[PDB]
């Protein structure tokens, strides 16, 4: 029971799974995709070679001219005195690279700030159940005693003893809430996560803005081959002029990831902006209870603690560990009230 | 038993799964139809350059008209000034992105709606089972008592007095639904899905009717090279009239889609229409048993409710749990009377 | 037990799961096949073209000839004005509408009448045992009181008193089975599957009769390429004539189909004249046994009723379930018999 | 342990199992060594056309000289008027043929006297073994009186007192084994499936003595191409004559099923013999025990019943089950005495 | 733990199981590169056709010289009037009918003596398992009269008297061996499978001293196509010459299985030669325990006999059964002693 409890412990927030999946399978995708079309085109470019050229020197001619684009510049008849068609050609790697950079910061997380969060969630758990109940086994002599004088001033009376009754109270998470409060690991790597997840978009719409707005068209190439020794050949033609094909799927590419991380800033913006705001409905719930009583008086402080991440996490966890599913309708039930006590203590012996 | 349970539960309708199957499968299947159509013909399209042309020089003719048709206009002889052929070329494309929209709000609805669902339903039925237990174990005592006078109006009495007897309607279970009857989410939710598969249907319609209509036929089409810097090249030709051979495919494709959704429309217009109305067989069949009759009162309400859909849920669910399959067989003993209740005792205990 | 038991319950039958199977494979195997042959030949047509015409305008030749099949209508040097060659390029898209088309009545029976069966079912064996085995608990005293008394008088007459002591006859069972005898759902489902299998069939002959004879052998057809926009090109030629290879795997394909088909006809034919009879030495052999002699009165009526349906499958499962080995052999002792029972009760007993 | 043995229960004997995988194997792989010929020459056929002709050219003269076997004869030079090469193209359709018919069998006799067979022996070896039980109990009597009088004729009316006892003799067993003397489905349907096997290999050899010998070598044949409507081409020859490659592939599999069937036969018709004789030596040895006593005096009929079958899976069963260890060592003893009883019994207690 | 036992006994030996590996896998390697070698090259033979000839032609011409050799002779420039290359040709099929032919003596022997085998292993094993129980517990009272009396005449007299008091020597294995020596299934099947592997062997000897020596190098030869009709045709050469590339790979494959089954040769003698010789350091050191006296007994008569094999079965098991490492320690300390028996029973006892 205990053990499969901390296998099912989650570490990651549902949404931001998502975003991790996103951010690092959309670029391998489009990279999939280029190299797919790559391979069913056959050659990357073609050339209007004359028709003296032999099959053999046309193909040289076209990897010649293919190959010179990382080192020479092609001007096409649209262009100024020249302009630089590299990327083309650096697509691939440069997308192997934006994956890469993307994957790093969720490394950066899992082995800076997985083992401490772990391990502040079991405990905080572990203590919690017990200490639920403890809190609950009371409600039966508390009932007992309401049923005996039905005043609210005895009811009043006989819960501040049972709150100073020090049978609860945990000094022990008392203590370690307070030392949470001041710890900063867990929001400086959330922040620092979320930042380099912004950086690094920023540098994409950098990349696709600089260099693949100039030559998005692009349309054809006048290449050359006499840049070499062959320049005493009057076989060969001066200026070779030809295009590539996988245009369309350049201009694609660009547009989607441009799409897709546009898509993404937001999501980003607002998982950083959850820490700023403290877990409301909620806290009104399980303010009544003494085993959450403890951890729901430190709202006070700033936002910004290490305690807000663990906060977090312990609602994600806690809607699915099963100690959520009762007193949500317990406080459902003080809702509705104008005995809802009675009724839980038996729904909870039940 | 508990834990199987709730593995087994099911949170999306048998009949909704065949429609979200289909809506995401289809473009898929026409997807990868049109991908084996292209590399199964070679090339997408062939051309017809003369005889001087060699093979290098009658491939790159054909992938610069080939790759000439989501940048500029072809136009054939049967047309007007211009005609657009892209569509073709941005058929699969087309097709990954409705895949994507139509799977969008079933990613929507897990992600927004499963949880609250399935803590819902667990927590009716963990209760319900023991509401059913607590109201059979009062059969034998009403049996004795029948017995010992057979008189209706005792029996009359007895009930209303067992009924009055608060050893059961759950007080949970009353207000659980009363708090259920105002709640909006799982409505909310269920109509915006159905609402957004009715809206990307139209989207497709409408994408179907703009972009596929006019170019529908268009076997043939005018291509032209000399547009690029090789103006100058006489021995070029100038129009080079050429197909493309996957136009049968594109045209099936786009049949077969319109096709697949008009027959979808109808079955989401249903799935939409479910939530007008209440679950009456059924309704009458468990207003008799106390632990049923609690939620059974409530359908003087609007139809619209986050209860509709939980009760829709409940119905789905104890179809295959083993809890109706008593109550049924009760109720067709009480339609085939002109005894009973000794029998369904009898049956129970067994 | 229960649990294996209800896995192991089957809900289809052992004779129409070949029909199941085979009207679908039968459709994707012969598709299989036929784009296997599709890709063995490369081309699906090959046209004479003159010599002049390069790789690539034959190419171009034979492409547009293949894709004017299900666009135009192309002329045999056998026929009349015109012939129409479409069902070639068809074919796979016909075996695809096919299969799917069979496969319908399966989903529609398994969806509209696979729980309700299965509920049925499992109630009805669930009782029958403990039927059976309160029955078998009084052969014992049946026993000793015949061996008290020899004569038959008084065996007939303890018969009697055993039938009436009200001790069996489950007024559940006799109630179940008068309200089922009435019920019509599941006879309505099966004969609309058959039904529908019936109409398929006569549909896919009418389509191999209509589309498939006309065409049946037509070797060559006359095609021609200036109809498009290359009608003042002197250089092609005005009737390149040429035939297509896959015509022997047409043939067989549609041959093959229709015998297989008509190969279907008389199983499902049988299968729709089961439910006209009620199923009669089981008859019989069961009508001793109070438990099964409840449900073999029923017979009276119209042999159309829903009972029916749940007699064909209580007569297919209770060949394996295990309840069936012993009363077969107790009536092949009776049927022996010019003891019998002492003899049953001593075999059961063991 | 009693699950386990009836999954393990062997109902198609070990040897015929042989001949059932080898009929359906043969063509199977030989049709698997006709399609990898074909995808491995590329062309099925060859032929010798002028060098005008260009590759495509070529191609369709190839295609249609190929598949103008089905359709019209072809002559080479040292035949009559006419020869029919069809075979050549039908053969791996006949070899999926004959695969079926002969798997046809196979699935008549489980689909037909599966279950019949196994509830059968099922029922006889759980009625055995509780019957070889109760006849070795009483050894220890036996024992103990031979042990008391030492004389032969005490022992042998002791031995017909204990047959008399009637506390063992099972009447369920003679019965039933009375009944099985008179069914015959069992026996019919393995006569139908054997002699369904001998009419299929003669179908083969049939087929090959008809359709293979006439054109077994038939190294060439003229074909012709103008016989269509280009019978106007002066540019084609009139009777283009050319060759196929896979011929020594047709002879080998033609020469390779008729050895295999040749094979096969003799093995069939000694499955089918083996009803004609009742199964010596092991009924002598299961005389001697009273459990196998019964069924042991049932061979004064005719061998062709029901039980016989019964019989050999019983023979086959047992040799496995471990009912068998035990008496024939135990008959081994008898045979080699001029006290072995004893010897039996102390090793059956041990 | 039996049945564990009864899985693992080997049945095959460990030095057979080798030769059958080999026998029956180094035909399939071959074959296996002869294969990949015909699927590398893409041509089997390539020929010398003249310059006219197009490809077409030329393919033709290597089909039909490379397809005319298992029809006629094919004669090189260092021959007699004719050469037989067939060999060639049949090369894979011939390696395929030698591994069937090594395989099936295999399946004789498991077919054939596998069951009696097992029976009678299981059977010895469980007796032997109880009888060195029931020798070794009389080893305490043995060393107690040897504690009491020093003497060695009182250790004889009560060795012969424990032999005689009759609690083992188990007559139903003294019934069952002496039976076992006149069995001769077992040895004729072994000596049978044995033969057979030699007649195979000496059989490809045959087939490679035949049909491969002639043959062996022939480079190239001199093949023709006007044999057939062509024989008017000027434009054709009369006698082209050509030659096959596979030579290299059929000399090796040929010397390749001449050295593995040469080699393979003097294991089979060994193997047969096992059955010559009873099984002898081993045989006096359990010619000491009662449990092994009775079998040790009965090499009296030639070596030939059924229980020959099963005592090679019973040594190369019992050596991992458990039931010998202490035996061969027992005798090991005999042999060492000038207290022996005093050591071993302490640690029996220990
Ligand atoms: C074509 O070839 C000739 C001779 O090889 C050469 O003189 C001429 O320059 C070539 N054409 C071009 C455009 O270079
Ligand atoms: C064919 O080639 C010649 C010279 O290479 C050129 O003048 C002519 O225009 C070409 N014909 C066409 C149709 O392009
Ligand atoms: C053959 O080619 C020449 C020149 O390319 C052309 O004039 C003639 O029409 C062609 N033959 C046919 C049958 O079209
Ligand atoms: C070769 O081609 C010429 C012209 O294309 C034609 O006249 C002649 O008949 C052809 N040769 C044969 C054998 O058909
Ligand atoms: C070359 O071809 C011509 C005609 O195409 C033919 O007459 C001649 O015999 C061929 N050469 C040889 C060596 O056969």
């Amino acid at each position: 029971r205990r053990g499969p409890r901390l296998k099912g412990l989650r570490l990651e927030l549902p949404l931001d799974s998502i975003v991790k999946r996103v951010a690092v399978g959309s670029p391998l995708l489009l990279m999939s995709l280029a190299f797919a079309q790559e391979f069913s085109s056959g050659s990357p470019i073609s050339c209007f070679s004359p028709s003296n050229f032999s099959i053999r020197q046309a193909a040289y001619v076209d990897s010649s001219c293919w190959d010179s684009l990382l080192h020479h510049k092609q001007d096409g008849p649209g262009q100024d005195k020249m302009k630089s068609l590299w990327p083309h050609k650096a697509l691939p790697y440069s997308l192997l690279a934006l994956a890469l950079l993307m994957y790093l910061p969720v490394l950066l997380w899992q082995y800076a700030a997985v083992p401490a969060l772990s391990s502040d969630l079991l405990f905080i758990i572990s203590e919690l159940d017990k200490s639920y109940n403890r809190s609950i086994r009371l409600v039966q002599h508390m009932l007992k005693i309401r049923q005996k004088s039905s005043d609210p001033y005895v009811f009043w009376n006989e819960l501040e003893k049972a709150r100073k009754e020090r049978y609860f109270e945990f000094p022990l998470l008392e203590r370690y809430l307070a030392c949470k409060q001041r710890s900063h690991s867990l929001v400086a790597t959330y922040l620092l996560r979320n930042s380099l997840l912004l950086i690094f978009t920023s540098a994409t719409y950098l990349y696709l803005g600089h260099f693949h707005l100039d030559v998005f068209f692009q349309e054809e190439f006048s290449c050359s081959i006499k840049t070499g020794l062959l320049s005493d050949e009057t076989h060969v033609p001066n200026l070779i002029t030809c295009r590539l094909t996988s245009l369309s799927i350049f201009q694609i590419v660009s547009l989607s990831s441009v799409a897709i991380y546009t898509i993404l800033v937001p999501v980003i913006i607002y998982n950083l902006t959850r820490l700023c705001r403290w877990d409301k409905r909620l806290l009104s719930v399980y303010e009544m209870l003494p085993a959450f009583d403890l951890l729901s008086r430190k709202m006070l402080g700033c936002p910004i603690n290490d305690l807000n991440v663990i906060l977090l996490f312990l609602r994600a966890n806690i809607s699915e560990l099963i100690s959520f599913s009762w007193l949500s309708v317990l406080c459902v039930l003080k809702d509705t009230t104008t005995d809802t006590v009675v009724d839980f203590m038996t729904l909870l012996a039940g």
